[PDB]
């Protein structure tokens, strides 16, 4: 049989794939069955070495279009569609590609943001990263900030969080200073932490 | 040095394929298609290191399990493009699995273009510069790919780095193979690894400098493990790049398929139209009589590739019911959009066209999107009779330095050591400057940054830092337009009093 025609793969769910195609234009023969390949994609092994600073198928009749379930967040997806017309003698298949969604909280961080203080006033801060995330997290954004002052950032990339275990301010001036902290992932912003406190005494 | 091979259509499997084993010059085209059954491991140990040139063209469709080309062709160099694929002489279409080209000798491609598409694993594209390879990229498809929505961490090993269209990058094959680029006296003929130019005869790369035998390819003709410029009497020139004998040709005549005939000291497959040929000396000779046997204008595109010059380009009415005499541009500028300047982020001037369907527009604001209005008339002297109008946006490109800021950073400090900074603005920007990033250091730590908003500066006149500790700082400043990112202010240094 002709090849299947007009393939479209959209995303309407984090998990939910919509297939969509057209029947071949010379099906020479009654169609039996559409037959659906999917594969993952393996993730890019150089994102997590940069510093920012048989297969399961599906047998389709009588319907054009195909609703994938359970499948990985944000993550890239070959389609393999054929069409036979007997059960083997099919058509050559209809390659189409899809990107799945992210989710909501897979980058917002959960736990209490904790931190230490040593003899020479350097804060060592500690915070669990977000175990399941969108591809990967490739850095995050330190804001600290002394109340009525301007916003601060500081860009803290995955071997150097990964090194100090969280992140680690040396030399700060006395007073009471707030915290929001920002994962930031092949997806976009975790939600900021809502306002943390912590007073280096004078 | 190998044997010369006829083009192959190698389909699926990989048994055919090792009648390449001894092949240098590939004279034809060489497809590849259609192989569902080969894996990665069919491929591990499968290399042709002698193939060097392809005359025709190079197709790669639909092949499983190859990731990459780096160990199948590590020398092909040349590809002449004597036969192309619908203009095309190097198409990779569908390749799923494949990563990378890994092209590292592939200098130069002599005509056509490059058509990559629909390859979704395909990375290490954006490192390569196509313009040092082909002399019209602008034909160039390259759409669809991994590389095109930016996950490709596009690493090089060192390698030289060259300029895109404001953007310096590194160029590079792989992630263990840089992109050679030789100086630009040597362009097409090549050079050697401590950048002597190669002879002029040689194309792509040589052994020795300034020796017409050691090329590794030929700029015009090869002959006799010589680069020549044209193949002398009594041989005749075949298929473009070789020389060959009379001989030689009737030899391939009688075995005829084609029977070939020689006709301005070319042995072609069959007399052009007008001539036949005289049997005896296989002379193509003329046969004496015969042989014995208004509307809209169309498809306007806005280029820039100046930041003063905007190239625009159209074809003619579809229905233009009499001769058309000229075209009539008109350009209008855009000022800017309104809520820029209140968001926090932290008879115009016209030409006829007489007997073109292009224009070059100078003396243009830099990056400043322009309103142009194209319309066709087909008469002009009493009275005109004109097209409806045909409108089209595009966008100047931005100056180098305009962002660039000049002149002394300034400072102040006070009875409470707020160090008040001041520096002056860049009068003239690519189109308005929408922050600034204040980026002080304590020599050892790492990297501190501030976003200065447009309201903020404007307000305290340049910045101003709230209690920071004892000590000699370095600064670096940064202006950030809509453009991009205007360089990185030298470090400069001030001592808070302990
Ligand atoms: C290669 O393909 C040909 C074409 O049908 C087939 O006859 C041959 O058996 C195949 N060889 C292998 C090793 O698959
Ligand atoms: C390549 O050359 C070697 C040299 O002896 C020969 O044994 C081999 O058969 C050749 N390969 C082909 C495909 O002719
Ligand atoms: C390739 O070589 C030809 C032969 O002289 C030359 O005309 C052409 O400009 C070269 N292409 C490049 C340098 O991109
Ligand atoms: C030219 O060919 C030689 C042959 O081994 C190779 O070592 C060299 O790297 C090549 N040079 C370029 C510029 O490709
Ligand atoms: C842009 O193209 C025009 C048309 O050939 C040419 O005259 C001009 O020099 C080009 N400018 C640049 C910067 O390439
Ligand atoms: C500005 O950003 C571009 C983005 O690729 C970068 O290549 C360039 O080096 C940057 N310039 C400075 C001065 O940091």
């Amino acid at each position: 049989p002709s090849v299947p025609l007009d393939p479209i793969s959209v995303s309407n769910s984090s998990s939910q794939i919509i297939l969509k195609w057209k029947p071949p234009s010379d099906p020479n023969g009654n169609i039996t069955h559409y037959l659906v390949f999917w594969e993952r994609q393996a993730e890019d092994s150089e994102l997590f070495e940069l510093d920012y600073c048989h297969r399961p198928f599906e047998k389709v009749v009588n319907k054009e279009s195909l609703v994938i379930s359970g499948l990985r967040h944000f993550t890239g997806y070959r389609i393999e569609l054929q069409a036979c017309n007997q059960d083997e003698r099919c058509s050559v298949a209809a390659y189409v590609s899809a990107r799945t969604m992210p989710e909501a909280k897979a980058d917002d961080i959960v736990g209490p943001v904790t931190h230490e203080i040593f003899e020479n006033n350097v804060v060592h801060l500690m915070w669990q990263e977000p175990k399941e995330p969108n591809g990967l997290i490739v850095l995050y954004e330190v804001s600290y900030r002394r109340y009525g002052d301007e916003e601060l950032h500081l860009c803290v990339s995955r071997k150097h969080f990964a090194l100090e275990r969280g992140c680690r301010l040396r030399g700060l001036s006395p007073g009471n200073y707030s915290v929001r902290i920002r994962a930031t992932s092949l997806a976009g912003n975790g939600s900021w932490t809502e306002p943390t406190y912590f007073y280096v005494t004078d």
